[PDB]
């Protein structure tokens, strides 16, 4: 189910859209990683996007501490299902989550076979 | 209030994001137009985006008939408030709404001073 | 340079790329208009993109006067010739040009069936 | 052509543009890696973008062998030098290259503080 290591506060969400069909990208695998002091990527949270191309409950507020996180979207598998040959191996978003900055993090990604865009909406409220 | 000519079914919605600050673009004016047979743009619906950068209730299902619609976002005013000199006069999205194709229309726009992207998510459910 | 009506130093250039195929968008029709005194769009220049997805020689520096211009890219015909039913009728770029001296404008567009991004690169001439 | 380690026919090129200023992204650090046999990223090539926001001569056609490569763009340092606190640490592009013959790869990136788009243009060489 479109959730990860924290069905609660939802301080981090991922939304994936398909720019070829103009629909959400459903069942896309997403793996979230946290950088360890030994500077390697330790698995953190993961899941498959829902029917609306969203993924929530990846983490919890108490678990989501300041650090460097990497969100990796398996775009290649998604396009392969569609019978379309892609260019990227996957799409990744590497960022520093800080405490002073706003609360919630929505990472959106818009996919095309040879292109992808990603934006971050950082705010304080709900949705 | 972030609504237009139809606080009901919500067959058409507009979401605007600011890629410079990573927040929704609030209070952006949007004017929706419908093409008349005399092929001119007749005003249709309009509004200002909410705190979450969204605009709903622009129209109603019975009003939203097949045709060519133009969504015009006043990006220039938005950037001027921010004290940033923009390039575009505004951003526009011209499209043909058909009945066989999926139900709801979400038009999203991501703004930067010298660039803008727009995508359409056409589906059948809710959100 | 090549004055009168041709690329003196090519003050206006358009570059179009196909995001589904990883290639330049070839043979795309482009129409440029200029806001006329009476507040209407007068035909200014037109062309088709080359093998490199580019269009040069649309105007000259002497004719490219201060004004509001609209670059219209026939995205629809392009996608249709490919067997794809796009979402937008066209992509339009509206901007004020040369209001504080002659500049060189490169308008780029990245195309996907349900999405397009546009970017402007403005350069202050010399030789 | 210029073999050994230089742009024989420039099989790999990177182009970076600034979406906030309408200009090429100058002096941006770029690091290319290649997936090593042991499944780790080995340093392949590096450079900084020129005045045109471009980077050529990163490799040669004889050395640019079949493999999985990662183009890392130091977006963070760029935005910071400008007095802007960006969201991402960098922008990364991961792809398989030359698996069915040598191709020419142009990797473009459009940068905004909280957003970036990336596009690949693949060409089949000749002369």
């Amino acid at each position: 189910g479109p959730t990860g290591t924290g069905e609660s506060k939802c301080p981090l969400m991922v939304k994936v859209l398909d720019a070829v069909r103009g629909s959400p990208a459903i069942n896309v695998a997403v793996h979230v990683f946290r950088k360890a002091a030994d500077d390697t990527w330790e698995p953190f949270a993961s899941g498959k996007t829902s029917e609306s191309g969203e993924l929530h409950g990846l983490t919890t507020e108490e678990e989501f501490v300041e650090g460097i996180y990497k969100v990796e979207i398996d775009t290649k598998s998604y396009w392969k299902a569609l019978g379309i040959s892609p260019f990227h191996e996957h799409a990744e978003v590497v960022f520093t989550a800080n405490d002073s900055g706003p609360r919630r993090y929505t990472i959106a990604a818009l996919l095309s076979p040879y292109s992808y865009s990603t934006m971050a909406v950082v705010t304080n409220p709900k949705e």
